[PDB]
């Protein structure tokens, strides 16, 4: 348009020079004039370089309330430039860091959060600081305030900020809404995460905030399964494979949990892909473990403890243990679902194998009495997990479901079939060791 160009660069460093001297009210008037010639004119960089020396003027005067009310009426100017504004909130929120007086700086920032609400130009500053507003009701304090006000961002239809700054940014409503225990909307700001984003460059430490942040989400709901594959993601990254003392603890928790995990097709796969990792081979105690929740046979919830717990519990100093079962209550609730699931696993084995059982021997081999083996088999079969049949009055468990006339036929005909196969296959063996000896 008209260049003003040199224009403002005669005026602004007078005005700086007059402000220095005492005259600010005069000088922010003039250079208020010359804004409105730039602004009419359209020339975006004078604008902006205005603006910028505004509120640079206000700030190093210590004009707060001049500052504030400046701020509002060159943000309010008629057909105002967008990026102009732009340029002076990205200056103010520079000094909004500087200030260190708490009143101050929230007045500052009150005023630059309404500056900048509902423009897109200028939605990435009023994120971040909006995000320093929530430090700042977090470090005083009131933690439900700053989750409430870091909630209300829907950081996700921010298109100008970057994926990493966003992913930042969810990261930090979810551990806010975590610390105010509201896992209910942290699992609706956990939808807002692609976790494919966690295999793109170095990101690794987002990675981590995050399936920690899930972890400690999990953990209050119980969701075992859920936890030892967030776990397993853990494991999966490159700063954590790189250290022993990370990913052994890393792998530590996933068998911990993947064993704590109810007896499923997802979580006996699971047990299955882990089972196949070598690097279990440098945490045996834990390796053989798993074993023994993946051998078809009894095992004993005494030689378990007497075996493991001191290395699952307490630990060791060459191998730490995980707080998985720790001494806090939250170890104690996950020592008491091992114990039953190493029950529930003993009756799925005795199940298998045993057609009819003793409730007296059921209690003796699941190292319970018998009305906490009755009471366990009668929650098992309520939930249809394991189908059983208790005799009260003899004392018996009948495991086998009555025989339906189709299926003793239909296990007859399957022996016929495989007879048959069996019989097909044995005649070209029998043709083929009379071709080689013939």
């Amino acid at each position: 348009e008209v260049d003003y160009s040199a224009t403002v660069d005669q005026r602004l460093p007078e005005c700086a020079k007059l402000a220095k001297e005492g005259r600010l009210q005069e000088v922010i008037e003039t250079l208020l004039s010359l804004e409105k010639q730039t602004r009419t004119a359209s020339d975006m960089v004078s604008t902006s370089r205005i603006l910028v020396a505004v509120v640079k003027m206000c700030y190093e005067a210590k004009e707060w309330d001049l500052l504030n009310e400046n701020i509002m009426l060159l943000s309010k100017r008629r057909s105002q430039l967008k990026q102009a504004v732009a340029k002076m909130v990205q200056q103010c929120c520079t000094y909004v860091e500087e200030i260190t007086d708490l009143p101050i700086k929230l007045r500052l920032i009150d005023t630059l959060r309404m500056v900048t609400e509902g423009k897109i130009y200028v939605e990435i500053e009023r994120a971040r600081l909006t995000k320093t507003l929530a430090t700042i009701k977090e470090q005083n304090g009131d933690v439900k305030e700053a989750a409430s006000i870091l909630q209300e961002l829907q950081v996700e239809t921010y298109g100008s900020m970057e994926k990493k700054e966003r992913v930042e940014f969810i990261l930090e409503q979810m551990r806010l809404c975590l610390a105010v225990k509201d896992y209910i909307r942290t699992q609706i700001i956990s939808k807002k995460i692609n976790t494919k984003f966690f295999q793109e460059e170095n990101t690794e430490k987002l990675k981590l905030k995050y399936y920690n942040l899930m972890i400690q989400l999990d953990q209050h709901e119980g969701s075992y399964l859920s936890i030892c594959k967030h776990y397993r993601a853990i494991y999966d990254t490159p700063c954590i494979q790189a250290e022993s003392e990370k990913w052994q603890q890393a792998l530590k928790s996933v068998v911990l949990y993947v064993i704590l995990a109810p007896f499923d097709n997802e979580q006996s796969d699971l047990v299955h892909r882990i089972s196949g990792d070598k690097k279990l081979e440098e945490i045996p105690k834990y390796k053989d473990l798993l074993k023994l929740f993946t051998t078809m046979e009894l095992m004993r919830w005494s030689t378990l403890v007497e075996d493991y717990g001191m290395e699952l519990r307490k630990g060791s100093l060459e191998s730490p243990a995980t707080d998985v079962f720790g001494s806090t209550e939250e170890g104690e609730k996950r020592w008491k679902d091992l114990k039953n699931r190493v029950v529930e696993h003993n009756i799925r084995i005795m199940a298998k194998y045993y057609t009819r059982i003793t409730m007296k021997r059921m209690a003796q081999l699941l190292d319970l009495s018998v009305d906490e083996s009755e009471a366990f088999l009668s929650n098992l079969v309520v939930n249809k997990t394991i189908f059983a049949k208790v005799d009260r009055l003899a004392g018996i468990i009948n495991f086998q479901r009555p025989k339906d006339p189709n299926n003793l036929l239909n296990d007859w005909s399957q022996k016929l079939n495989s007879l048959m196969s069996l019989v097909n296959k044995t005649t070209h063996l029998i043709a083929k060791e009379e071709m080689i000896h013939n």
